[PDB]
């Protein structure tokens, strides 16, 4: 745990940031025999072993070796080095080592289409790259100056550590490039600086952190910058950090039972698999909070999860009382913002947030923007735009797209939203998921979810637009289209009653625009 | 309501501020015949009459006359001119006309005790002072270069208007002084600049935040800067404002029926009286929202009040829908903060119980401070300090007291508080009302409120700090005092035999630390 | 010329910027029948004429016609429109019209090689380009959406001016892309925003301009952003502005005699070419100031120029008294920093500056940097760094180069420098011109200059480094080379003997490290 002296020590350190957390820990003279992060043994250390618990001393050793190797291969400050791996621990070691020479680690998801990955990295102008074995063939044989794997980095390379190591980042110096998951086409490459990747975290520490933090289980996809964001925060707090790679419910559950984390970090899809598992055989007692990043988690999964473990609340005598149940926090955000900008907590008793994502974090500044970038008054639909010291300085090597996605000084998250009178924001939908129909704007995700939540005989359903030729009828667009729904029943109990009237009865109940027709599958 | 072009004009105005709103209205070319202020007939116009509805152009004419007049009395930029009156509209006219000269109008509560008012105004360095005919004797006969009343200002004085009028304020020039509302002996003079008084207002105007401020009924004590905040904000929005001077529940209620306001602004005492009335006789089909500052409004009242009128909401289709009920914003803050800092809306169905004041405004920044002046981890008790661009530059002519009420960069509100892990703030108590016994600290107003809904046979109780005949044991003091339970039984029965244990069981059942006795005074 | 009330109105305009000077001029109600722009007639107006003097109202007509045209061509905010012309006035009209749409005009020097012009623009992502007649074939027939010239823009297209015109720029919105002169290879595209391109001008407008900017002759190359800077500043001052396209000294001299400027703006090459001319036949009686951007002008020439015209010094009664001579201001600036950061004012009889350049403009921060980005103390040589609210946000679509050119939060000018203990900065040489020897650091240009100014039997000499192939020895390098000075004795010069010991004499007699060898040609 962190003392008050250490807490002051962190806040007093104007050099600390995303490029030197490891090195400031050494400057604080932290105990080096302390085990600091736990792994799923998916990363090969230089000695050939696959460490499952790593001490601060060994972390210095491993990072110095890697840094030595890359200097070896010619890596200088402001060079780009691709990291294409599935292993969270591998992401994290190459992240810190490349950082420490002043070069820029560029995370790619291991499961991009190989031509996409290859060209995604050529466009950054990278000097070379490291992969895991299964991805090695995706980059080797091309134009990169080196394409190595963990087997290539060996203890002798630690002797090549340059004079003056580690690098001394200015706040504005890039320390990572990463891309958001779930995209189509070429992912946009998002850089983050020494200052920005850690801003929100270091803001917390300047006052108080919530839920302590305890033992952190990082089950976020390791290519996402949040994995590094959380991991370094945990290193600073002297909280143990487990770097879980697989986003698969069962594997994460095995991790919870062996690591006994007090806080879990993950994506919706993982929380969903967990909440539909047979939890009655799982020791979740250690858990006190989950954080979810990216798309919001599903309220029925959340209800299953907050029932596990326990959290402390402020008692009536103003002292902590433990109570049954955990706290699941949804955090709307992006790779571009380096942290969540809005927060939505769910306790066991908590009420439905509906579509309300509340107010932005104090350091951020959001708005609902007209098409010409003025804020709209409460009650009107527009583009959600954020301002923040955690915001990226702009897509790597793509100025043109950066500024296309800026409006009135705000970055555009790509969501549609409105404000109420008290100044809370409401997430309506992704802009490209709005369909302009003659009944009005169908929000496809709101529709799909309302339907699935009202008709239990449906196993899935899907809104899809159908316009005339070439017509574009999303939010950014001009035209109109009809919105057809594709249903997928469970085991029976079909309502041949119109289908289309069946589903437009629900939509009408909520005031939603109807869909043109609803077809089974 | 205010149009798109109008708000853009107000956001593109780099001169707009609490020193010149009236003249910026004139600059935006607004219709001069529009009624813009509604009074209660307590202010004497320069023609002798008592107008009840003032239009924008008439308002130019009055403020010009009062400007020319004070100019004729020798008033220059950066002079103080005191304002001791009971009429909210009289506070208003003097505020803008004194401001329009670069001089700092200084508000003082009419009902202040004679020796206090005269001293408070004298230590400011005021060049003079205006009074309503009642409080005249309180300031006259002293060192003020003048002491005047409305009748002393005739139409003729309009021609005295200095060339170059009106003043061009710098953001950091002062435009008001005003004091708080607790007779801690001598009130503290709080100045506010061209920029701080309207900061919150203009920040929400730049972000279109707000809504449901069609007709504003300002029942705040006119001597308090917030009265001018709210009036000017309304002027800017082009929203009828009504300047109710008395906080008699009855009077404010008659105002709700005459003015038909959409938003109502007052101090807690007013709401406390209005809630406990026969609301069946009253016509409140206008009220959508309440605003309350100064004292926290007790939840038992707030629930009576959110019952009236209607307000819009976002229905499931993401369209506005009108629902019965009203919103009761309770915002903390103090005279020093210019605007409320924390906030606490309340609807018909409410759960924001329990001293929880929410989170601070985005432009502001709060903390729960140690004695070393550092922010605590959640769950720990300390002193609540704040930081804000709405904050005052510091107590007028009292720098010693100013820096004594500041810690680690924050201005201390003198409240104790704690945070939950989600960063909400809970208002334990005013630090004077803190008594450290043996077991732990017992919060006094919390020990007085734990005999409300747990020991229901008293119309009041108090906790007192009698240690030695002056040996303190407060939060800031380092000693141990005896906290006490002092009761008040109304007529009937209910009274048991034990004069000590009846108050100790409810305290132990809600986690509280020890009392030590109890008695029964008369009502004297 | 302009009043105090107009000057306060400007200084009180929170919307004034590089994207709407023309539109703010109208908001201020400037008279429209008044001339404001003088040309050399190299630009075809929409009606086919070639105006030589343009009223402010006629300017509104041209820009609106061009705005209506680009609007019907499909140009939307944040689009990029290449401008490839030799006409300053054509650069200027297009810059304002493409601005007003929210689109981004990209200037390119007309003399770029076709294979490079084509690609420089393609890399930006432009939707289209306008060219003068000569350069249409350079971009025509490409992947570009359109390639037009001024013959394509008739008065009809003014009817196409869109709803809501002109654009309302956020301070951070891009409003120009241009590049620098004197580069080899692919020039670097420098973008500037609504608030950076005019920031030094608006800031110096919080000081009395006093009337030294009475009639500006802008003879800077048209593709250069300084030329738009000076133009817009002049417009704001209600100072006539002449847009001379040619940099040939004789053409700028014909311009000086015609327009009778009070302040001239050029590049040192223009100035040199003027200073070496038979000034006798020339009226230059109107000049009170020259201004020179980028590279300092040869002080030899400067002396000849400040000889011309008269200026105004302050009198004992505190009203201005007119004295003979003029003021020539060197200002090391760049495309990236825009204005000059540094000012070196020369007037008649003033002392030579040597290698001093003074202190930076109050709004910028400059430093001599260690290789890890720390400011150095007086005495030591390091890399010259600059921070300024006038700095570009970074090269367009080339994040990689942008951060390669940054150090400890500063932008690198490319120069080596040191400070005296009084604060002033001294420019030693270009970081690629330093030669790492064992004689020490030999500054290529300083050695060349010293020799060519002390032993007058030379017309030119040249210092080059000779080291093992692959070894880099240029400050940025780690290895070492040997310095050779190749001598070119004048026609009939009394070519002596030895040589190596001849140059080593004069260069070691002023302190300079020794050269390895000296040969001829
Ligand atoms: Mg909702
Ligand atoms: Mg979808």
């Amino acid at each position: 745990m962190i003392t008050k002296e250490e807490r002051a020590q962190i806040n007093a350190d104007p050099e600390l940031g995303a490029g030197n957390v490891l090195h400031r820990l050494r400057a604080y003279g932290r105990p080096t025999d302390r085990p600091v992060l736990w792994t799923d043994g998916t990363w090969r250390a230089p000695d050939g072993s696959h460490p499952e618990v790593i001490t601060l001393g060994e972390l210095y050793e491993y990072v110095e070796t890697y840094a030595g190797f890359y200097h070896g291969k010619g890596i200088r400050p402001r060079d780009v080095v691709g990291v294409l791996t599935a292993s969270s621990t591998e992401f994290a070691i190459n992240f810190m080592a490349i950082n420490s020479l002043g070069a820029i680690p560029s995370f790619a998801n291991a499961k991009l289409r190989p031509e996409i990955a290859r060209e995604y990295i050529r466009r950054q102008g990278a000097s070379g790259a490291v992969t895991d074995t299964e991805r090695h063939e995706v980059l080797a044989g091309g134009e990169l100056g080196f394409v190595v794997t963990a087997e290539d980095i060996r203890p002798e390379h630690r002797a090549q550590l340059p004079q003056g190591w580690p690098y001394r980042h200015d706040p504005t110096d890039p320390i990572i490039i990463s891309h958001s998951s779930g995209t189509t086409g070429m992912p946009k490459a998002v850089p983050h600086t020494h200052q920005t990747l850690l801003y929100a975290q270091l803001h917390r520490l300047k006052l108080s952190v919530g839920g302590s933090m305890g033992r952190l289980l990082v089950a976020l996809p390791g290519n996402h910058n949040a994995a590094m964001s959380v991991m370094m925060f945990g290193l600073l707090l002297d909280s143990p950090v487990y770097l879980q790679s697989s986003q698969r419910g069962s594997d994460v559950l095995d991790a919870i039972e062996k690591f006994k984390p007090t806080t879990v970090f993950g994506f919706s899809g993982t929380y969903g698999q967990i909440a539909t598992s047979d939890l009655s055989t799982r020791d979740m007692s250690s858990i006190e909070a989950y954080y979810n990043t990216g798309d919001a988690a599903h309220e029925a999964h959340i209800r299953v999860l907050v029932a596990q473990g326990s959290h402390e609340e402020i008692g009536p005598d103003f002292k902590p009382v433990r109570v049954p149940g955990s706290v699941f926090t949804d955090g709307l955000g992006s790779s571009e913002t380096g942290y969540s900008i809005f927060h939505n907590g769910h306790k066991p008793g908590s009420a439905s947030f509906g579509r309300c994502i509340g107010k932005p974090m104090s350091f951020a500044q959001a708005a609902v923007l007209s098409e010409d970038g003025r804020p709209l008054p409460a009650g009107e639909v527009g583009r959600l735009g954020v301002r923040s010291p955690t915001l990226t300085p702009g897509y790597w090597n793509d100025s043109l797209t950066w500024h296309k996605l800026r409006l009135g000084g705000y970055w555009l998250t790509g969501d549609l939203a409105m404000q109420d009178a008290e100044g809370n924001f409401y997430h309506l939908d992704r802009a490209p998921d709005a369909i302009r129909t003659e009944a009005g704007i169908v929000f496809s995700t709101r529709t799909e979810e309302l339907l699935l939540a009202s008709l239990p005989e449906l196993a899935d359903c899907t809104v899809t637009a159908i316009a005339e030729e070439g017509v574009r009828a999303d939010w950014d667009g001009d035209g109109v289209a009809e919105a057809y729904v594709l249903l997928q029943f469970t085991d029976g109990a079909r309502e041949p009653g119109d289908l289309t009237g069946w589903v437009n009865e629900v939509l009408a109940g909520q005031g939603f625009p109807p869909v043109t027709r609803a077809l089974r599958m």
